[PDB]
């Protein structure tokens, strides 16, 4: 019963704090082996050796086989998961820069990767990254690509729970709506802490101006205290994603799927929602009532996708 | 029922692969709540600051606290658990360098720690560095302090899985006798695999001239594919051993533990012993015959040890 498990940017720092959280059966579950399929560029191939050895060394024992490579059909030939972590980190530069990554690399998951490929995107531009990722593999179903946004979720979680002085396993129904990016909608509106609505626990005020821009701009706070950007805290977000994704979750998990038309956001991005996983499925939440407040972040983050779809729109393959 | 761990060398490479693996629940079990408390020197608090920020976006359940200091009597106060992987990088300069560290952290702890503190030594030289740490502890069982051996015994494991093509979960009974140096003897004599005999399956030779010194000598290998020593499967290691410790094992783990005269060990060194773990402690797996073969390399190892402790001898507390 091996899962295959693709990890990209293998020789990266995010890679190098993920790799023994998959190997340990955290993502998968402690009954379930794995077989990790490291790619990386020819550049860096030297590194993915080092990487494979010190897996090796680790005597894990559900890790039943490591491949390193740089051919993107060896990487993803029969893979049921993958975490696509290469990239490199002005915008316009960005989106294309990393742009032309994932459309080979979707491409190559599309026609070398089993039937039940889950995929996610955590190379930034992530939600863009998703969305060229997606249309090199008309094979496969829009929904098994995934962005990240559980790190921007994991932190309005811990903000929320240093703030109140409570657990962060205490907090229910948070939502990060939207990209990605300082644009991001840390939403409140249902969140729940034991019984008590949260709205009634803090400041509207303090919430829009110094809750949100401290999640949405955290990444920075990180680089500045830290001298380069966050690993293990993402690479431990990949780690949740995953891991609810392919297990299941009643705990809204803001996975970044295809929108589906729902909360007056249009097709074609990928999008921050309120998400639920049942059956290895995210479901969006339906029913919730949308304030004036609400609808001006959500269509703040619906227009930057769309933006950003139009600035790669080129690098979409089929 | 909060367990309150200590990590020392914070800021460092192994810490930053070890914390996410405690609070994720993998060393005192996904019910028990964990609060850690870091330890650095005054220039790597700043360091150590950055980890805690990242910790905390990490959202994890089980991490009810994060303390940060450079004062080891806070580091360790009510300490049920210590993690001692801070440290420094010729052989008798090491062993005062990093051994006047370990006399006062031992102090610290045997002054501030609870009952039932059990302490793992990962800083180098490890089995010395436990040996000074548990002489500046009298109000502590010395069986309270272990130097790390369980990397030496995960590469071992695993440079037998490769020979053979076998899964490292499928070998019993392997031990690494002696110091954490190229000295280690890592000894198969009792190890089996699908029921035979691994001395029945590899070649004598190639075992004692090919297979001890490539496992002994592994970590310049790593220095010398990735020029970084090994740090995740260091950690993944310290994860091992402290699990095992605390949740019990029927395996053979290799801990470095007091020596009771067992095997014609003398007393007063710490040294990898066959070991397996019930109610919260090592047990020496008793009545093992030694072969003339064992006995040269476990007496190298003594001797070794008997060494060090002699140059270190001044750096003993009481
Ligand atoms: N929440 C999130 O979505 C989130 C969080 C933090 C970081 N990130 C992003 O994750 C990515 C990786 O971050 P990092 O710190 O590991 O970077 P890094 O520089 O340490 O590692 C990236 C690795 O990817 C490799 N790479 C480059 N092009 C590749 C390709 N075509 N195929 C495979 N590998 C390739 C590089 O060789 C490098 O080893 C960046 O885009 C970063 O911005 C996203
Ligand atoms: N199997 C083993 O036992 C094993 C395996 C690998 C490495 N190690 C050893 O583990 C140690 C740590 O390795 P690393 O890669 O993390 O090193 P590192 O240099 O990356 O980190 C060491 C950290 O310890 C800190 N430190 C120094 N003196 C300290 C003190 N008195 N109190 C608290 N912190 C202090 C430093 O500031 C630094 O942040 C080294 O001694 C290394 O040789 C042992």
């Amino acid at each position: 019963s091996t899962k295959k498990v693709t990890v990209t940017g293998a020789a990266g720092q995010i890679s190098y704090s993920l790799l023994w959280r998959i190997a340990n059966g955290e993502v998968f579950g402690t009954d379930t082996p794995v077989e990790l399929k490291l790619l990386e560029i020819p550049q860096a191939l030297g590194g993915a050796e080092g990487v494979a050895m010190e897996l090796l060394d680790s005597a894990f024992p559900l890790l039943r086989n490591i491949t390193i490579t740089a051919d993107a059909n060896e990487a993803f030939d029969g893979a049921n998961a993958a975490f696509l972590v290469g990239a490199k980190p002005e915008r316009a530069d960005l989106l294309a820069n990393n742009g032309k990554i994932f459309g080979p690399q979707g491409k190559a998951i599309n026609d070398n990767a089993a039937d039940d490929i889950r995929v996610l995107v955590v190379g930034n531009p992530a939600n863009t990254n998703a969305l060229i990722a997606s249309a090199a593999a008309p094979d496969v179903p829009a929904s098994r690509f995934n962005a990240m946004m559980r790190l921007d979720h994991n932190r309005a979680i811990s903000q929320l729970a240093t703030k109140l002085g409570r657990g962060s396993a205490e907090f229910n129904n948070i939502v990060v709506w939207g990209n990605h990016s300082a644009t991001q909608f840390p939403d409140i509106t249902y969140a729940t802490v034991g019984g008590e609505k949260v709205t009634d626990l803090v400041d509207h005020d303090w919430y829009v101006e110094e809750f949100i821009p401290r999640v949405a701009n955290r990444g920075a706070e990180i680089i500045e205290v830290r001298g380069k950007s966050s690993a293990a805290s993402a690479a431990s977000s990949a780690i949740d994603h995953m891991r609810d994704w392919v297990q299941g979750t009643e705990a809204w998990s803001s996975a970044a799927i295809p929108s589906t038309g729902a909360y007056g956001i249009p097709e074609g991005i990928f999008v921050g929602l309120p998400t639920v996983s049942r059956n290895g499925e995210w479901e969006i939440v339906e029913g919730l009532e949308i304030s004036d407040f609400q609808r001006a972040r959500i269509d703040a983050n619906a227009q930057e996708l769309q933006a950003e779809r139009e600035a790669v729109r080129d690098l979409l393959l089929e």
